[PDB]
Formats: C-alpha cells, sequence, structure tokens
C-alpha cells in the first residue's frame, strides 16, 4: 500500500 511517509506528509 501507500508508504508510511504519505501518511506523514499527508497531515504535515
Amino acid at each position: 500500500d501507500v508508504p508510511k511517509s504519505d501518511q506523514f506528509v499527508g497531515l504535515m
């Protein structure tokens, strides 16, 4: 699935 770094930048 999507990278965890995507969920971090998502909000950030």
